[PDB]
């Protein structure tokens, strides 16, 4: 195949930087000559791409431009450092300060979202995005492929009326509803657990207990000579993310105002690589 | 306010036949000279329309025409009968022979929404239609404003991959999904039993227990010199459709099965009624 015109119009493409299941490529914008990243999805995209157009956060990748053509192109700000993935695979383990850095900032986007009523449903560490290569850098969540929109439901709607015909089930998932963002918590707890520790808290690796099972009692594999090295603030909040109860479930206000992120150095460094990364109009006064 | 042009080009409006929340008007089509029902929605209607210009069944009301003006309008075959409502409200009743005939053609319609992926989810005496003002007559149901396309979930989509970062209550979540559509069949039940007493299994008349209480403990209110004249077979049904776990619930093919429904007479009935509605092409032998 050849790449559609008005993409090549508008860019010149160059090497594989990655490749989803997908493929990302370096292109150069012609009109500036820099350097940007072109996700190529092979034929709810367009949707996934309004959704990313309306968000505005530091820690949440945006979309440059788009062309639906043989396949979807997604354009978007060149994310040098790649994937969380790479940082954390083959039981590699970043310094305790780096996790705490990088988690505060999936926090802040994951809070963003949810006060903007939009659910991820797909956090990984694929789906983390580090802004370089150098440890202490901006992070920025992507994949909105499976994120969904929060508004009102069809419960809500029900409830209007008075339930004559209505079926028990229905008033019985009254208790439950509207917690489906506690998905993304539990999700960035297994997150924070495999970057502190270099493992996955739930695999069959070693053991004859179903991972269906481990997930469903919450409990995790806990090997404590990997972590004794780590702080028990850390591990505490990693404990309280990964509550099995998810209206229990630790949210992202109450990981933000945990004692492991009361961490002034921490919030400085991130101050510093915001101001740094941003190319400011001047203003008055 | 008046009647948009293009339903005045093809039609004139009369008399009022009843008032939903919503309003239902005869009007004559200009062509024909014929009587149709137009229901005025003041402003997912035109999804609603999409739904049931694919559904064919002659116990599933069918639109003839549609405009999306400053209100909807929906053209339909006029059902002179009117509302179930009327035929029970006041604690009136019909002969259990009534409801048996009344309640095969719910099944059946019921049944066809559900092979065909729809759940209706507002099943009630107000939305199911008597073709005549006779007894013996088709019953069509109508109102798909809650209706629900079945299809592929995302609980489905999430179970291809491996659960790593996934919530142990998506995994909960499976024992029970995929039994949506036994909501309509609780709602039957609650007709069918509206039907045959003249009253309803769960209301706050006369108790102190909440409506809410009495619908998730499935405990219906049982007046026995109501039901005294009413068959074994029929209350039988009744207390297999309403039945709280939905998993165990009847399904309309169960409820199709049942000794009550094994009525040739009634089912001959029906087929009557059928062949006089249709006016059919000669056909080749
Ligand atoms: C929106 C989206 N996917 N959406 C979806 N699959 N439905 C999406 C998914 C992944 C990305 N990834 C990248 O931009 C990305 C991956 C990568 C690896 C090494 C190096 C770089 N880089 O930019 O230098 C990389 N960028 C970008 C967008
Ligand atoms: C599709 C729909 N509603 N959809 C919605 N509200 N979202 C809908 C709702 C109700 C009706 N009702 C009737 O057609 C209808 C009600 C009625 C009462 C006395 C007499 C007649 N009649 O036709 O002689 C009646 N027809 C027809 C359509
Ligand atoms: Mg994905
Ligand atoms: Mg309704």
């Amino acid at each position: 195949s050849v790449y559609p015109k008005a993409l090549r119009d508008e860019y010149i493409m160059s090497k594989t930087l990655g490749s989803g299941a997908g493929e990302v490529k370096l292109a150069f914008e012609r009109k500036t000559c820099k350097k940007v990243a072109i996700k190529i999805i092979s034929k709810n995209v367009e949707t996934e791409i309004e959704i990313l157009k309306k968000l505005n956060h530091p820690c949440i990748i945006k979309i440059k431009n788009f062309f639906d053509a043989e396949d979807y192109y997604i354009v978007l700000e060149l994310m040098e450092g790649g994937e969380l993935f790479d940082k954390v695979v083959g039981n590699k383990r970043l310094k305790e300060a780096t996790c705490k850095l990088y988690f505060y900032q999936m926090l802040l986007a994951v809070q963003y979202l949810h006060e903007n009523g939009i659910i991820h449903r797909d956090l990984k560490p694929e789906n983390v995005l580090l802004s370089s290569q150098e440890e202490d850098c901006l992070i920025k969540i992507t994949d909105f492929g499976h994120s969904k929109i929060l508004g009102e439901t069809s419960l809500m709607r029900t409830l209007c009326g008075t339930p004559t015909y209505l079926a028990p089930e229905v008033l019985v998932s009254v208790g439950t509803a509207g917690y489906n963002r506690a998905v993304d918590c539990w999700s960035l707890g297994v997150i924070l657990f495999i970057c502190l520790s270099g493992y996955p808290p739930f695999s069959e690796h070693r053991t004859q207990v179903s991972l269906k099972d481990q997930i469903t009692s919450g409990k995790y594999n806990f090997i404590p000579e990997v972590w004794a090295e780590v702080s028990e603030k850390a591990l505490d909040l990693v404990k309280k993310l990964l509550v099995v109860d998810p209206k229990a479930r630790f949210t992202t206000e109450e990981a933000l105002r945990h004692p492991w992120l009361q961490d002034e150095d921490m919030k400085r460094k991130f101050q510093d690589l915001l101001s740094e990364e941003n190319e400011s109009t001047a203003l008055p006064q």
